[PDB]
């Protein structure tokens, strides 16, 4: 029996001047993803920057195509926030045997 990890990261490029405006773009559209979908969400890399962050998120479950589908309407999601734009996108799925 095996348990199935999705794991998506994208570039987000936001319009901020500030680490507290980028934050304000950024953190509100995450809860709102976390709220929707069942997954755990994280601000990854260039955090020191205000135009450009790289963030992520993973889900787990038993079946590959739930934890797909359910991944890519997450990112899908996260695309139609506003505020920033999803520039580059990567999708992964991880398999572990139990």
């Amino acid at each position: 029996m095996k348990a199935y990890l999705g794991l998506y990261t994208a570039r987000l490029e936001t319009p901020a001047r500030s680490l507290k405006e980028k934050r304000a773009l950024i953190k509100p559209a995450l809860e709102r993803l976390k709220a929707r979908f069942p997954v755990s969400a994280a601000r990854l890399y260039g955090l020191d920057a205000w135009g450009y962050e790289v963030v992520g998120f993973t889900l787990l479950g038993n079946d590959p195509a739930w934890v797909e589908e359910t991944m890519r309407a997450a990112a899908r999601f996260l695309a139609e926030a506003g505020g920033f734009q999803v520039a580059l996108e990567e999708f992964r799925l991880e398999a572990f045997e139990l």
